């Protein structure tokens, strides 16, 4: 603390991102193997896929000579239109919102968890949080000002599924005018979401407490297979008078992880009142990184918007929410002809990327230790398995469990 | 007292606007003859958004890589990092003692950068000191990492139209120990001004005695003079003279990437455990975020720094568009002198890079926009947006808000 030398020798080290970790201990691991850590979707092969889609729009968008000059701070403006699009419903009306692109899922979660200081008291207003939940959430909403981070009860560890019960109870208990942080589709960790009847019930607990509803939307099409059928929720929201702050991602449904495509939309009520928010979304960014990346949402425009790709991404997105139900049924099965102590039909029920095997500390470290790469709290990437890993995972579940429990 | 949420988003403050942007706008929508000077993007000598031809080479090249899209590592490509840096330093000493980062282009750097300085200073009591002026979002990016008192150095002179190196030192000086200077490294902007050599070296001098840290944005390398060696001079100069220097890298001006978003944060430091620790915490800011940074803009200036062909046509390209800079301002320069405008004029011959503090009055730059020779009310014209034609035109609009 004299010479800068001096300075920077007491910076304090953080620890390391425990998963993306783990996904490089996996990658290193060495003979047959199963990398479940992180959710990117795989092939039969097990390789990483590209979709056919994106490859064609590649072509489409070169031949296109596009220049290179700045987006707006908001962004591409084809993209988020049909972005929004696409989450709403065509029947959306794209004037009574307010809607940005930012970097993925990720930037549209700080992006909107740090807006949202500028309506409620971050340093009083408690932000809930599923429990559990993916661990970056927490992070995210902490690096943005929230300093009363609470949870609702979703997942019950005993039945391993829906305590919905215990979501009420709490939604309820908060104090008037929350924000509650929920995933629209395919609950990440536990792949367990309301039933279309309780998703109303939230919806009307959510208004009468005068909460501020907050979608994380990563995974729209996982779920079911299908794009409109798993957006019921925000357009149950939109459509019961809710002021939906909600953050896209196609880093999943799309396969463009890399290119960082996604959007922040808030349904605001009071039309003359988009601009002002618009003034502080823009003013965040511009601080932060000016402009976003354009060719993720230049390639994701096009495949939304032209009838023909739009209908053949559609299909290969079916096919791969489809490849992930066949991996389910092939461990589901050899865990029951293992005849594995317990119940498992948690891996079958559960829709998603992943399965939350509902496995000890200690077995999902003995199964990290044979080459079964799961996160500590049980997590799997089903979308990782190939047909051989499959029957690997069971086998390994059943050692596991058979030998440490 | 708002109870429904559409009662609390109705209290939100709306944020004043950009005048740059206001300005932009009413710009870009003029009809009848004009020159669209404000915002800072290069054009050709047809007026147009200029696509580099190595930029356009190197997107068919990836294509043809058959490369997939999974995550990059949070701290981003390390290939397109590893060349960036050596860009800026050369293959040097350097590229191992140093700890380096892709970002969001120079903004992401400078914000990256100015976070990760309040794990080093205390925000709050620590100044940071902007140039006297300085590009306006410089002072958003530090306010919002937390910088609670933000101060100014003297830098342009506004009666000589040149640096005011005597008023800069003083302001080095009178600054407490141990305070953080933002310095652009090469082409000032908005000015054009630039510190000659022996002057950073002075400088650099100043910066040890006094212990302050260094934070270099580094947006215009090659673009400025069209030398990469020539414009490094500052960053060079300051690492080998001991400086732990903070380094903010722009690839949207010197290859045309303005979209794709292209950029390194990197920090001189010779302990190596420390640089990881360092790593750590940067990695840490990324995280909570964006998670990781977007490949495409990455993987194209890579290809374009490393394939030894494309790096040399892109040197050559670079060169010729900061020639052709340096043409428009001969240009506007000689017309002045043709139409004997009053005053010294030399300034415009005498910046670098894409802005030229044009030296008028706010009721003379009134006068030009409301003429359709849209710069800025501080005189900021961006010359690099100027064709031969619009040149002359900016030349005789300044004879004549000069004349009355
Ligand atoms: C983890 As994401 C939705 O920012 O690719
Ligand atoms: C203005 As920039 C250096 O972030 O493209």
């Amino acid at each position: 603390a004299m010479t800068t030398t001096e300075r920077w020798q007491k910076i304090q080290g953080r620890a390391p991102d425990p998963i993306f970790e783990l996904a490089k201990r996996a990658a290193a691991a060495k003979g047959p193997k199963a990398n479940l850590v992180i959710g990117a979707y795989r092939d039969e092969q097990g390789l990483p896929y590209p979709l056919r889609v994106v490859r064609k729009a590649e072509q489409l968008l070169l031949d296109m000579n596009l220049n290179y000059e700045y987006l707006p701070i908001s962004g591409y403006q084809p993209f988020i239109d049909e972005a929004v699009k696409m989450t709403y419903g065509d029947t959306v009306e794209l004037e009574n919102l307010v809607a940005v692109q930012t970097l993925s899922g990720t930037g549209a979660l700080s992006l909107g968890a740090k807006l949202l200081t500028h309506v409620f008291d971050a340093e009083k207003t408690p932000i809930y949080l599923a429990d559990p939940t993916w661990p970056n959430h927490y992070s995210i909403v902490k690096a943005a000002g929230w300093k009363d981070i609470r949870t609702y009860a979703y997942y019950d560890h005993k039945t391993l599924g829906l305590d919905f019960e215990g979501m009420k109870k709490d939604i309820l208990a908060a104090p008037d005018g929350s924000v509650f942080l929920l995933h629209q589709c395919a609950h990440n960790p536990t792949g367990v979401d309301p039933s279309q009847e309780q998703w109303n019930e939230i919806a009307s607990l959510m208004l009468a407490k005068h909460h501020q509803v907050f979608f994380d939307s990563a995974y729209q099409g996982y779920a079911s297979g299908s794009l409109d059928t798993d957006a019921y929720a925000a357009r149950l929201f939109a459509r019961r008078g809710i002021e939906v702050l909600l953050a896209q991602s196609f880093s999943k449904n799309m396969g463009l992880y890399s290119e960082r495509a996604g959007t922040l939309s808030l349904l605001l009520k009071d039309k003359t009142k988009r601009a002002d928010v618009k003034s502080v979304m823009d003013s965040l960014i511009r601080a932060e990184y000016t402009c976003p990346p354009a060719h993720g949402a230049r390639l994701a425009h096009l495949i939304l918007s032209n009838n023909e790709l739009r209908k053949e991404w559609e299909a290969e997105l079916s096919a791969m929410a489809e490849r992930i139900r066949t991996m389910r049924r092939t461990v589901y099965d050899e865990l029951l002809r293992l005849q594995t102590p317990g119940r498992w039909e948690h891996v079958i029920n559960q829709i998603g990327m992943f399965s939350f095997l509902g496995l000890s500390k200690e077995q999902c470290e003995y199964c990290q230790n044979h080459n079964i790469f799961i996160t500590l709290s049980g997590r799997a990437n089903i979308a990782g398995l190939t047909h051989e890993t499959a029957l690997m995972l069971a086998q390994t579940i059943n050692d596991a469990v058979r030998n440490v429990n």
